[PDB]
């Protein structure tokens, strides 16, 4: 062994250099290379330690796979139980108060950690189940939602109507640009939709925009908030990983419930079909969402892009899912070269089921919702999703993604590009 | 007659600013920009007169080889900073009685639009008129917005 002691020392060297060296941006090139080498030695040992000890580390935190912990709770418990393995809440607060260009990149350690956890065939599936459980916030709001049929959240408006959970993304000043709060609202709303027995089908649509160039027009998504990303407010764990393992995965697989109802022995998760309706455009994170719906409609003037081909972060699980929809040539055109796909071109039918003129779209959305009601759709979409995306495939991708995306979140090309927005 | 009047200054200057159209000779191209920035280039009697005048100038100017029709940058708030080709006839003026059967609807078809196809019929005043009594040139259209 000896890896823990080596890691502890290498982390100490890093903290000693951060204490003595000048602040980021005031460092000379020799000072910059010295701290960079210390970060590298420490992170190298984080990997080597977890290569052999990940399962034991995870077992301590979750009582040998007997307590389900979500991502935030997991990395926070790992910080206190294994100092130096991942950053503390206090170290993260310091990072979070800095712009991305000035951060030391302590989230990378969380990427290292979550990679090793998701790579384990024992710990990985367990963490994924934990993220499929209902959020506490949703369980809290569920009784009022059952009664009222309505919840107004900061980034999402949810309404039960005619057996449909109508999620409207309503950040009318910024084209529904995504942030940590949008993810929390989306997961809460998705949780409510799935837990509400009066909901049979879900609908995701963008609301009416108010920014002057789009006033009176609906817009689906302009993707991640690039301003916040530049400013330090995009969290690796609480945004980039949370959305993939939480609400987006619940759209596919449903919510894992307790053994508290009949039939749980054949359906431990409650899943329902989802419809997406795209107004204006779906960009980045919003386009990623479309790879997970049972039905996708778009207005005739809409387009779909994952535009950050030169200097962007990985487009979530698009790299996992797009090849299945579009094949390897088109997926590389979209992701490697930033090809934008328009709702009216033939290849839009790889991503969209129905393209409709603006004046006929509302009615076409309503028709689509009535077609997905039965028990037959539920069984069939479960079998399809199982065939389309294996547990191992999703897990193995999200394991590498945790580290690869962490690195991209701190890449100089990304920081530079995002600052110019 | 308006075009013949403006032709010498256009040959000299390479530029004419009209109410509904901006015309510029550049690199042998007659660049017609439809520039009613407040109403998405909605058409009226004056637009037709400007269009025909510009088309006439493009065809008569020996320094022009190819014509280009494009919409200019709009200033209306829903389209500010964006080019728009044409929103068609001015429906407000049509309601108000200001769309002329002869001077708009017939004039545009028999004048500038037909000159885009067939050119301008000139006098017998140049070599070759016996085989080409009309001067025609090729035209490019670039459609922004709609
Ligand atoms: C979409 C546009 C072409 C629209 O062009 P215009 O019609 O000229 O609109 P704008 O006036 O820019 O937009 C209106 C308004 O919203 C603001 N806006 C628009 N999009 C954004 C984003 N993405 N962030 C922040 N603010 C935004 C814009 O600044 C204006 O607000 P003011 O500054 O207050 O004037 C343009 O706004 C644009 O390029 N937006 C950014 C698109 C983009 O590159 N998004 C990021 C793509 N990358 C991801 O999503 C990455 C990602 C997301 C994920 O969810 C997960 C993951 O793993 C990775």
């Amino acid at each position: 062994d000896g890896l823990w002691a080596a890691l502890t020392e290498a982390a100490a060297s890093v903290e000693k250099l951060l204490a003595t060296l000048p602040e980021h941006g005031a460092r000379s090139s020799a000072e910059r290379a010295e701290i960079a080498a210390a970060h590298d030695a420490a992170r190298a040992l984080r990997v080597r330690f977890l290569d052999t000890h990940a399962d034991a580390v995870y077992d301590r935190l979750t009582d040998h796979r007997r307590v389900h912990l979500r991502l935030a709770e997991l990395v926070e418990a790992a910080a206190t139980a294994f100092p130096g393995l991942v950053p503390t809440q206090q170290q993260l607060a310091v990072e979070r108060s800095l712009p991305q260009a000035a951060k030391e990149g302590h989230e990378i350690d969380q990427g290292i950690f979550l990679r090793a956890v998701l790579r384990s065939p024992l710990a990985g599936p367990h963490l994924l189940d934990a993220m499929l459980r209902p959020t506490p916030r949703a369980l809290e709001l569920l009784p009022e939602f059952v009664r009222t049929g309505e919840v107004e959240m900061e980034a999402v408006h949810l309404e039960r109507r005619d057996g449909v959970a109508r999620l409207t993304m309503c950040r009318d000043d910024r084209l529904n640009a995504e942030d940590g709060q949008q993810v929390d609202d989306m997961e809460t709303a998705v949780d409510l939709a799935l837990l509400d027995p009066g909901v049979r089908v879900g609908l995701l649509r963008g609301g009416v925009m108010s920014h002057p160039r789009y006033r009176g027009k609906r817009v689906f998504s302009a993707g991640i908030n690039l301003k916040y990303l530049s400013q330090g407010g995009i969290s690796l764990v609480d945004f980039l990983m949370r959305r993939e393992l939480g609400y987006i995965h619940k759209l596919v697989r449903g919510v894992l419930t307790n053994d508290d109802r009949p039939g749980w022995w054949h359906s431990p998760r409650i899943e329902k079909p989802w419809v997406a309706a795209v107004d204006g455009f779906a960009i980045g994170g919003g386009a990623q969402l479309l790879l997970v719906f049972d039905r996708v409609l778009a207005s005739s003037d809409a387009y779909f892009s994952l535009p950050a081909a030169k200097e962007g972060i990985i487009p979530g699980a698009a790299n996992l899912r797009l090849g299945r929809f579009a094949g390897p040539r088109v997926s590389r055109q979209v992701i490697l070269e930033g090809r934008r796909i328009w709702a009216k071109e033939p290849e839009a039918r790889l991503l969209v089921d129905e393209v409709v003129e603006p004046d006929e779209l509302d009615a076409a959305i309503e028709r689509s919702l009535t077609r997905l009601d039965g028990d037959a759709v539920l069984a069939n979409r479960r079998m399809l999703n199982l065939a389309d995306e294996s547990p191992d495939g999703f897990r193995a991708y999200m394991a590498e993604f945790a580290l690869m995306q962490a690195l991209r979140l701190y890449g100089h090309d990304v920081i530079d590009k995002v600052g110019r927005f």
